[PDB]
């Protein structure tokens, strides 16, 4: 049942940008995966792992398309490591989707024949593995009609089932075009098979999860309702008619603001759990778990996923970052808690409890905390001076950073660039003094229009990572942005806390 799949697999995590890298494992930002990484993911409490695999460069010539023996052995080695740790494991065909499977539209007979020969080999090799191994037919398929998609699912499923044995009953994961929710609802037709699982990916709102166009925060009543409105119809059409469902990918993709990130993950994973959908977290190796340091970049959001993935609601504090300016008058500070049914059990500085009464008070409802000013003053150069851990009877703890900040200071605020010597990003050395980068906008000085008008006409706000970023306290404008510059322009780096900014002028010769 869908309930069974949820109990057994929720929550999951993706081994992203690894076996799916191009041309081979280790070609991108992760080295080839080490066995102990699976021990670390198990320590975290994930019940399942998705192992995206890109087969492309390891597939031999027509007509038999033999998969390189060393590659097949490697994929089995990693898959076995995961299975030995009692994970439910999803094995797929990944970036092949746009590398060659998208030739389906223009050359179906040849492409479908090739994919069939590939799936037959994968199915044969993994035929005798535990039922904890699931096959996913193809990641985010594109370049074909909805009819072709349905045909592809049917034909590949038939190939897997025809190998017999344990593959006769193995769960197989199928979706619509682009693993898209709307396609699943409207153009997808379930194969006639009672051992399939449906899938879609979820990354909405795209501009929030990616921090595009200044969308730095998430969590309005409208946004929460829209998220449930995206998910509920898949439950109504499919889950309550008995189809298990896996959300093969979800998560933030560069969004950094802490409260919103925590709220987004708690809300989504709780909705997934509510509607009996298995949520599998996307992590490209730089997003969440640091495999080299063997620690999570944001431990709190991980604990939120682990608890919400088990149907345990998490309490959410606001603010998550408490900004106090150097020199400012220190008053009692209010912390609101969205309890989500939980009860606050204490507030700690590491292992040392704060004293209720003198350090802080709580209202009768237990959801509004006042941190007394003398306590704050004791807790406090700019930077993180303290971390307060809010513990709850159930669910993840919330950690609030106490940050002393001051006005950000730029060594240089005006830069000259020529249109013919542009090569690499523009570095803007800064002393951010405890502040954090939120977003950036760029305006052409003479016209008042967006610097990137040629691509995004409606806004001057830029996109995280592809246009701007912060690194080691310095600010950067990407080469992409510089190439669109025609005359003198002004960039406004908006920081946390809100209202703090740094203005940089760029002169064009």
């Amino acid at each position: 049942t869908p309930a069974d799949l949820l109990e057994n697999m929720s929550p999951g995590w993706n081994l992203g940008n690894t076996l799916d890298a191009v041309p081979t494992e280790g070609s991108w930002n992760n080295p080839p995966v080490r066995e102990h990484t699976f021990d670390d993911i198990r320590d975290a409490g994930f019940k399942s792992v998705r192992i995206p695999v890109t087969w492309d460069s390891h597939i031999g010539s027509a007509p038999e398309y033999p998969i390189d023996t060393d590659w097949m052995n490697r994929v089995e080695e990693v898959t076995d490591w995961a299975l030995e740790r009692e994970f439910y494991v999803v094995l797929n065909i990944h970036h092949d989707s746009w590398l060659w499977i998208s030739r389906m539209g223009n050359s179906q007979q040849e492409t479908l024949d090739k994919l069939g020969k590939v799936w037959k080999q994968i199915a044969e090799r993994f035929k005798n593995k535990s039922e904890r191994l699931l096959f996913e037919i193809v990641n985010e398929p594109t370049g074909m009609s909805a009819y072709q998609m349905n045909l592809l699912n049917r034909e590949m499923l038939n190939i897997i089932r025809s190998t017999g044995g344990k593959n006769g009953q193995r769960l197989v994961i199928v979706g619509g075009l682009e693993d898209n929710k709307d396609e699943l609802l409207h153009s997808f037709e379930p194969p006639d098979d009672d051992r399939i699982v449906l899938t879609y990916h979820y990354y909405s709102p795209w501009d929030y999860v990616s921090n595009w166009w200044g969308r730095t925060t998430w969590g309005s009543a409208a946004e929460i309702s829209e998220m449930e409105e995206d998910i509920k119809p898949v439950y109504e059409k499919f889950v309550r008619e008995g189809y298990p469902v896996i959300i093969g990918e979800y998560g933030t993709l560069g969004a950094n603001e802490k409260h919103s990130k925590w709220l987004y993950h708690d809300t989504f994973v709780r909705l997934a759990h509510k509607y009996q959908m298995v949520p599998m977290w996307w992590d490209n190796g730089n997003d969440q778990f640091d495999r080299a340091e063997r620690q999570w970049r944001d431990p709190v959001v991980k604990e939120i996923v682990i608890q919400a993935g088990r149907g345990v609601p998490n309490a959410i504090i606001k603010p998550a970052d408490l900004f106090i300016k150097k020199g400012q008058s220190i008053s009692d500070q209010t912390v609101d808690i969205q309890l989500n049914g939980n009860v606050l059990t204490g507030i700690y500085q590491k292992s040392e409890p704060l004293k209720e009464g003198s350090d802080y008070t709580v209202d009768n409802a237990g959801k509004t905390v006042s941190i007394k000013a003398s306590c704050l003053a004791k807790l406090l150069q700019p930077g993180v001076k303290a971390q307060l851990t809010f513990t709850f009877h159930k669910g993840a703890s919330q950690v609030m950073d106490i940050i002393l900040y001051d006005d950000p200071k730029l060594e240089k605020s005006e830069f000259t660039i020529s249109q013919s010597a542009i090569s690499g990003d523009l570095k803007i050395p800064a002393s951010l003094n405890g502040t954090k980068l939120a977003t950036v906008k760029g305006v052409v000085d003479s016209t008042g229009r967006p610097v990137l008008e040629e691509v995004w006409s409606w806004t001057p706000y830029l996109n995280y990572d592809e246009d701007f970023y912060e690194k080691d306290g310095d600010l950067y404008l990407k080469e992409r942005v510089l190439k669109y510059l025609k005359s003198d322009s002004t960039f406004t780096f908006e920081l946390w806390p809100k209202g703090v900014e740094a203005v940089v002028k760029v002169k064009i010769t």
